[PDB]
């Protein structure tokens, strides 16, 4: 049973955690399921395994903060606030744009194919699509809506990201679980181990450095509930409004 992590977060725990998701006031209800997560998981056996109890549970506590925040329909005064409203939807809004960079030669943009965000990450673009499909077998880059028909594909996809470094960026995983050392560079840019970095990850040149305050204590609502849920430490440097932007 190593890693499943059905000993650490209970369905009960998931669906309070995820208390609106299947509100009819929701776009994706009954989508994104507490099975498909464990089953997800399985894939990616380091996650939610790393360190002790407590690292286990706070890592688990701060993929549902950021992935929370990227599907949020929260607003303001939302029933039991808006930090409650996390996985409200499993794709973009506005499906619009291919997200296709074509000056990548590695991952093709299939004819007719988008890459908007789709799953808990929202994962975007063909030079994610493509490593991602790569790295879990599956064709991504010529079937990319599979990541928002499927539930257990939705999930992966995001823990993907997540244990996913890519240079100049460290994989989300490795800060929270302290495996993380920042190079010179890193410290002279303030970005110091914590949930500020990981934000900084996942959206640090739109969110960081001042330039998105709400967008960021959105993601920190989100974590700071899960950890007190959890019982865990949230951590040290949790923000991100004076760190620099990765380039
Ligand atoms: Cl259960
Ligand atoms: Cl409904
Ligand atoms: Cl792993
Ligand atoms: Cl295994
Ligand atoms: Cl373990
Ligand atoms: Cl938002
Ligand atoms: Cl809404
Ligand atoms: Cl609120
Ligand atoms: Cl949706
Ligand atoms: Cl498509
Ligand atoms: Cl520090
Ligand atoms: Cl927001």
């Amino acid at each position: 049973e190593f890693g499943d992590l059905s000993g650490i977060i209970s369905r009960d725990q998931f669906y309070k955690m995820l208390k609106h998701m299947n509100d009819n006031d929701c776009h994706a209800v009954g989508f994104f399921t507490y099975d498909a997560f464990i089953t997800a998981a399985k894939s990616f056996p380091s996650f939610g395994n790393t360190g002790d109890l407590a690292m286990r549970k706070k890592e688990i506590a701060a993929f549902f903060g950021q992935t929370s925040h990227e599907t949020t329909g929260g607003w303001s005064g939302a029933p039991d606030g808006a930090n409650t409203w996390g996985y409200c939807y499993k794709e973009e809004i506005d499906k619009s744009d291919p997200h296709c960079d074509s000056n990548n030669l590695e991952w093709p943009c299939a004819p007719g194919k988008f890459y908007y965000g789709r799953g808990p990450m929202m994962l975007s673009w063909n030079y994610n699509y493509g490593p991602c499909g790569r790295d879990l077998g599956l064709e991504l880059l010529k079937n990319p809506d599979v990541a928002s028909s499927d539930p257990v594909i939705a999930f992966k996809t995001a823990i993907w990201f997540w244990m996913t470094p890519q240079a100049p960026k460290p994989s989300c995983h490795d800060v929270i679980t302290d495996q993380w050392e920042p190079s010179a560079a890193d410290i002279s840019a303030g970005r110091l181990p914590g949930y500020g970095v990981i934000t900084n990850i996942i959206n640090g040149g739109l969110e960081c450095a001042g330039r998105d305050v709400a967008k960021v204590q959105d993601r920190i609502s989100f974590y700071t509930r899960y950890c007190g849920m959890f019982g865990v430490d949230p951590g040290s440097n949790i923000d991100c409004d004076n760190q620099r932007p990765f380039n």
